[PDB]
């Protein structure tokens, strides 16, 4: 029954046909199981650890990659006794490679939770129930609850279901509601229907919803939702019916090979064009088993080549090393590649209730009175340190640390605090926390006492779990509880009568603490309390502590106070009635006034400093909440998002005033506005879109259920590490911390990461270039292969992807901080470097090429062959006259191919020098500024001399040691790139903005 709210206590019970006093029949509960199922969450399954493999190979390049190994697999058979030796080792490691970056993806996705697995850790285990077939409340599954059940519910239970209330037992009930709605403080609910049919979570006072618990209070209740038609069941929609896009950098990585792949093609048929020439020669020898056996060769060389087949094992690695880094932090990320993404984050919206602040009412400051002389009056005012409920923090009386005990009127304080209090403080040993039990704002003087510790009770050879209670307990002691007036909303206070316990003050008699809202009490107070003594309440006193009372209720403290006061001399147990509550007002009367206590749901410690970093950083900080503005407000303006005076006109938004702006506006206003509150889960989800819209890389920080939609939209979700189980599931990061400040050493460590990547990315696309066109060169001028993919790979696996890894270690500039976020868009290269990496490229097909038939036509030991006979390498056997000289397999020595390799290994040595800095000279910035990349060099160089002597080696691979004058030339060769790339940049500093 959704809409349960707007209608009345027996149009609900009628509606389901369901008695209030004995609650469903077996049958009926078979009726409504039938008709509306369990009250669960349908298990979210999808993409098994197969379904991954198959869209594994999806991905252009490997298909490609693969095409390719079939077809060089093809070629494998087809060599005569001459080289089919290792004539199947390139069609497999082709292959091995393409399982290894197979499962380096898998490795990447397989780790991963479950949301609904994750959300039944929140959906509550047990409910409590009447139902027709005994008379006694009845504990079962909470899944086993239907609409139309009659459930009871008391302080301390988690709201099994979406439930109608029907009569409060308890002179009240409040309800804790943030983890839903984002309320920081407990909700008084009610019984009246809710008029307005559209009215928000937070509107519903009459309410009770799945998922939050009983601050105070017991209730009866009718069942008006289950399974996902409970307010977090949308909200689990909301959450799985949102889309996610791919990581820039993965758009990035797909158009490139999207374009790639036009590229190769067009290269086969471009070099294929220039074949004609075969229809003309006259001259027969291989229609259908040879007449094509070349061209084949070359094409896979090209795919080859083309491709940074060791890219992902560095890009695995380098993100992966960041995620451990992060992990240093405790920043658990869940999500690999938004290890990256954060450093483009441009803006952070964050939730306020438990991930801006702590949740967790705390007493920060308080006052007795010091003294009173006629007109006169002063007040003893002090501070308190700690933002949570651990008993850890200290008292300070003009910032500075005192004990509290050496101040009477505290002593009485404290004594009110512990005695008129329902709740307690508890460390669940599980969790590893403190946790509150009962209401926040009665545990707040619960851990405000244990701080004080007005008796100096030793403490500190304690427990987590003694320390919990040890100075309220030595309170608890002094007096016996006889009775206790509970809280009521006309007289807007509380009060406990006591009476002596100990036998060392049994001369006291009876007394009566009282806690309320600062007026109430005051007017009630005839006497206020100095030190011990007591004087009468007059109008000096009173406009005293009255002004400090609105002093701290609004401007830079906006804090909850409650007033406490002791009746000295209560009236008889048996001259009061206690079974109604419009009587306590007059027994809470003639009361000695004794101080007053501040308190809120604090702003956790490290997030001002966070958020000034981060406009620093040119990134964005917007509150995103769904409790009311004016404490959303002051929570801004106590973090620095807000000026303490600045006028909030046009940035602080209601949910409501949100949806009376035309989407025009409305889009405009997430640019301008920092403060969203009374907003709903959607809103949150919303406000990210637009964001999104301007091409925005956002962040999303959250710990409650109405987080989880903007959460997963979010490029990057990020989670309270004390937050929900739903809002964990839907983030990349969790910071099981609680730590606020993690997210900007994440942010600049995914700056540095950016660079970084961007570095190396470019560095490996670039000798790609530089292969194609070595490849092309001597496919188009005839030549004989001057590198093979065996070499290829090795290359492009560990001569390359060992200097790759030593750029992600490239150090973050000075300032990586201190500029805005890189735009999404922005391409890794184009314009001048586009031109650089061009003409880098072309550099390389020549070099590498030219080394090769530079060794077939003036090494000092090879053939002198003419560039004639080099084009013409082929026809050699034939027509043998026209290359009358020497051995016909010559063209297959491995000298020219080693000496075309080493001068690759080598440009590519100085190409990683190069790739230090985009347009920095090596001048500027020396070699050594990354010793790292100094050391890949030298492992690099050493794994090539290695597969130059180690015979396992030079011989698949084609090679053979050079001579020392050999590399004399190589380095004639190389070397110079050096020069070339120190030009080009200098260009672009000078003439250009580089
Ligand atoms: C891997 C090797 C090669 C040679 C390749 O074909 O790369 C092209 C290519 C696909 C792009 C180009 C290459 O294009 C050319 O070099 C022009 C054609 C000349 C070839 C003639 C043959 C002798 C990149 C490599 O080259 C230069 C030299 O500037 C730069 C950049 O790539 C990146 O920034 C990498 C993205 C991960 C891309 O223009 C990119 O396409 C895009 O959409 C981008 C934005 O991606
Ligand atoms: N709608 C309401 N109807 C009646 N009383 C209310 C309402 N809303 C708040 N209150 C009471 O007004 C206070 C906020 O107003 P200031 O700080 O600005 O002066 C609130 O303090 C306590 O109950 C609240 C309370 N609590 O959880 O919220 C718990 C208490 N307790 O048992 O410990 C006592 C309250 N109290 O007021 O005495
Ligand atoms: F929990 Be919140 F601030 F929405
Ligand atoms: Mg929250
Ligand atoms: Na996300």
């Amino acid at each position: 029954m959704e809409a349960a709210h707007s209608k009345s206590t027996e149009e609900c019970l009628a509606y389901f046909g369901v008695s209030e006093t004995t609650g469903l029949t077996p049958d009926q509960v078979k009726r409504h199981l039938e008709k509306y199922g369990h009250n669960e969450l349908p298990a979210e399954e999808g993409k098994s650890l197969w379904e991954l493999v198959i869209e594994q190979f999806e991905d252009l390049l490997v298909r490609i990659l693969l095409l390719a190994a079939c077809i060089s697999f093809v070629l494998a058979w087809f060599e005569e006794g001459e080289e089919t030796i290792t004539a199947f080792v390139e069609p497999f490691v082709i292959l091995l490679i393409l399982i290894a970056n197979a499962i380096v993806g898998v490795w990447q996705e397989r780790n991963a939770e479950n949301a609904i697995e994750a959300l039944k850790e929140y959906e509550p285990e047990m409910g409590k129930v009447y139902r027709a077939d005994r008379k006694s409340v009845q504990r079962i599954k909470a899944r086993d609850i239907v609409p139309g059940d009659i459930v009871e519910v008391a302080v301390g239970d988690k709201v099994p279901a979406d439930i109608r209330i029907l009569s409060i037992k308890s002179t009240t009930l409040r309800v804790d509601q943030s983890i839903l709605t984002g309320e920081s403080v407990s909700v008084i609910k009610h019984t009246e229907p809710v008029p307005d049919p559209r009215a928000v979570n937070q509107d519903k006072k009459n309410m009770l919803f799945s998922g939050t618990n009983i601050a105070a209070g017991k209730a009866l209740g009718i069942v008006a939702t289950t399974g996902v038609s409970t307010e977090i069941g949308k909200i689990r929609d909301q959450m799985a019916a949102t889309e996610q896009d791919k990581t820039p950098l993965q758009q990035k990585l797909d158009e490139f090979g999207e374009q790639l792949s036009k590229v190769i093609s067009l290269i086969c048929v471009a070099v294929w064009l220039i074949n004609i020439g075969h229809f003309n020669d006259p001259v027969h020898g291989g229609s259908w088993i040879r007449g094509a056996i070349y061209y084949f060769k070359i094409a896979v060389a090209l795919a080859v080549a083309a491709i940074p087949e060791g890219l992902p094992a560095v890009i695995t690695t380098c993100l992966a090393l960041g995620t451990r880094r992060m992990a240093k932090k405790n920043a658990i990320v869940r999500s690999l590649p938004s290890v990256e993404t954060l450093g483009c984050t441009s803006v952070i919206c964050s939730d306020k209730t438990g991930t801006l602040t702590t949740n967790q009412m705390s007493v920060c400051k308080m006052f007795i009175i010091d003294k009173v002389d006629g007109d006169f009056c002063s007040l003893n005012e002090f501070s308190i340190t700690g933002s949570t409920y651990a008993p850890e923090g200290e008292v300070l009386k003009n910032d500075k640390p005192i004990r509290s005990g050496q101040f009477d009127g505290l002593v009485e304080l404290a004594t009110i605090c512990a005695l008129c209090n329902d709740s307690s403080l508890d460390f669940n040993e599980t969790k590893g926390v403190y946790e509150k039990v009962g209401e926040a704002t009665e545990t707040a003087l619960t851990t405000l006492v244990e701080k004080m510790n007005v008796f100096n009770t030793e403490v500190r050879n304690l427990s987590k779990v003694e320390r919990a209670n040890a100075c309220n307990s030595v309170i608890r002691q002094l007096m016996k509880k006889e009775f206790t007036l509970e809280f009521s909303r006309d007289r807007k206070s509380m009060s406990v009568y006591c009476s002596p316990a100990k036998s060392s003050r049994a001369a006291v008699g009876n007394k009566m603490f009282v806690k309320g809202a600062p007026e109430g009490v005051i007017d009630r107070c005839n006497y206020v309390r100095v030190g011990t003594t007591r004087v009468p309440m007059t109008g000096p006193v009173k406009e005293k502590i009255l002004s400090v009372i609105k002093e701290w209720g609004t401007g830079r403290d906006t804090l909850r106070c409650l007033a406490l006061a002791t009746r000295d001399t209560p009236p008889k147990r048996e001259e009061m009635v206690l079974d109604d509550s419009s009587r306590f007002m007059e027994y809470e009367t003639d009361l000695t006034f004794v101080g007053v206590v501040g308190m809120l749901d604090p702003p956790r410690k490290e997030v001002m400093g966070s958020i000034q970093l981060c406009r620093d950083a040119g990134i964005r900080v917007i509150m995103i909440t769904g409790d009311n503005k004016g404490t959303a407000i002051a929570i801004c303006r106590r973090i620095g998002i807000f000026g303490e005076n600045e006028e909030v006109a046009d940035r602080a938004y209601t949910g409501r005033e949100f949806d009376d702006l035309p989407l025009a506006e409305q889009r405009e206003a997430c640019r301008r506005a920092c403060c969203f509150a009374r907003v709903e889960p959607s809103h949150k989800s919303k406000i990210v879109e637009y964001l999104q819209s301007y091409d925005e890389i956002t962040a999303m920080t959250g710990d409650g259920v109405n987080d989880a939609p903007a959460l997963k939209k979010a490029e990057i979700g990020i989670a309270m590490g004390s937050g929900t189980a739903v809002a964990k599931t839907a983030s990349e990061m969790v910071l099981a911390d609680d730590n606020f400040s993690t997210i900007v050493a994440a942010v600049e460590e995914g700056r540095a990461i950016y660079n970084n990547m961007k570095q190396f990315i470019r560095y490996l696309i670039s000798s790609n270039v530089g292969e194609v066109v070595c490849i092309f060169l001597t496919a188009a001028l005839g030549l004989p292969e001057a590198l093979i993919p065996v070499q290829l790979l090795w290359v492009n696996l560990v001569t390359d992807g060992l200097p790759a890894t030593a750029l992600g270690f490239n150090p973050p500039d000075l300032d990586i901080m201190d500029r805005p976020p890189r735009s999404p868009k922005e391409p890794l290269i184009s314009g001048w470097l586009f031109f650089r990496y061009m003409a880098i490229g072309g550099y390389v097909g020549a070099a590498t090429v030219g080394a090769a038939a530079w060794w077939f036509m003036y090494a000092e030991d090879g053939p002198g062959v003419t560039y004639h006979q080099l084009t013409h390498f082929m026809q050699c056997t034939e027509d043998h006259p026209h290359f009358e000289g020497l051995d016909c397999e010559i063209f297959e020595a491995p000298e020219p191919m080693t000496m075309a390799l080493s001068v690759l290994v080598t440009i590519e040595m100085c190409n990683a020098l190069n790739s230090l800095s985009e347009n920095q000279s090596l001048m500027r910035m020396p070699p050594w500024v990354n010793i790292w990349l100094l050391g890949s060099i030298c492992l690099s160089m050493s794994l090539h001399f290695l597969i130059l002597y180690v015979d396992p080696l030079p011989m698949i691979f084609k090679l053979k040691a050079l001579d020392l004058t050999q590399w004399l030339m190589v380095l004639k060769i190389s070397l110079p790139v050096i020069g070339l790339d120190e030009i080009l940049k200098f260009i672009a500093r000078n003439y250009l903005e580089g």
